[PDB]
């Protein structure tokens, strides 16, 4: 399996690795229809999402997309440094796919 | 695919923002039947819900509402500030449909 | 809806709210059969329950009866203040209903 | 109702009280097959377990055994001292059927 | 049942302990698909997984994953000293069996 999450977020299409190395500066969360979904930004203007699950997510990813939710509202909480996310970028905001926090 | 809380708010009918920029003053919730629930005062004076799960929600906004409940208690219990909630103004108090959070 | 938790005590029989203004000085918590309960105490001695759940509660409640276990506990590590308790007096420990926290 | 975890504890078969009034001094938790399990230790020696679900426990019994895991990890992590636990010692290490907690 | 977690590693084919007395380094965790993991990493360079539920998988296991990654991420976030780990080392990263916190 992947060591880190550059090496994971190169084994799928339409991604990259944005480099933080910031706490998250704005979290915002929606219970409203269709729009279950969670938005990150930072300082420097950078926003992220959490996609609404959908027909796009199999089955074992529904679990890891409400986890993601609880690491980025806790991240967000504790001022946790965020290193880097690898996000897809076919979708606006771009949408997180994995986090690594450190230092 | 909104970038933001106000964003979002917009594309539902009888929503508005409110601006806090301030921490919750209280929590409160509900085991009660049929008043499973939570309110959040703001020291403004400002009141706000979280529904009871109901008709008017629909499968996916079940998970949501739960998870809403989660954020604002520990919102409430870190002294995080409120930046903006998102609300339905055809309840009373104003029933939240999303929250954002910053310094 | 309610607006706090004075006024949802009133809509139900057998209930009173106590005022406290203070944290948890005990939290108790079962597993054992037939006692999968939280029971907690104040300084001044006053003994509270969440009670195992039964016939007596509809099915909406079963997930906020979980969640008011969770609530209570990080109410307790946390020193938060609890404002009031809405409770059933008809059981002892009196039950209960719904919590408030302000400082 | 019990009012105290001495007096839950004394209504069951193959029970008592270790009264430790410390925090805990170690947190185990295995994901191992027929192993899914907590151990914690005092710095006393003493060691319990939150055993495997078996068929030994009732349904009810099922979510009460997760919430104590999470209990029992949290109070680690924030070195909440343990007033008492209420075990069963017809098994080793003895298996936690109550917790109480108080300063 | 084992009275720590040497003795529980031991009771499995293909496992080694690792003694870290150390704090994470890094988490990163993914809702990719098929790649629903989390990663930690030591100072030293030590990494490990927890690894995609799978067919090597009991079901009792299930929630025990989600568990142990919920622990991790809490551990890494309070800088928790992690004093052993029990592996699978028969993969790469080492697939995480158990966690010991101490000190």
């Amino acid at each position: 399996t992947p060591q880190n999450i550059t090496d994971l977020c190169a084994e799928y299409h339409n991604t990259q690795i944005h480099t933080l190395n910031d706490k998250i500066f704005s979290y915002t969360e929606s219970l409203a229809g269709k729009r279950e979904m969670a938005i990150i930004t930072f300082k420097n203007g950078a926003t992220f999402q959490v996609e609404v699950p959908g027909s796009q997510h199999i089955d074992s990813q529904k679990k890891a997309i409400e986890r993601m939710k609880d690491t980025l509202r806790i991240a967000y909480l504790t001022e946790a440094k965020v290193e880097k996310l690898c996000v897809w970028n076919n979708k606006t905001p771009h949408a997180i796919a994995a986090i690594s926090m450190a230092n």
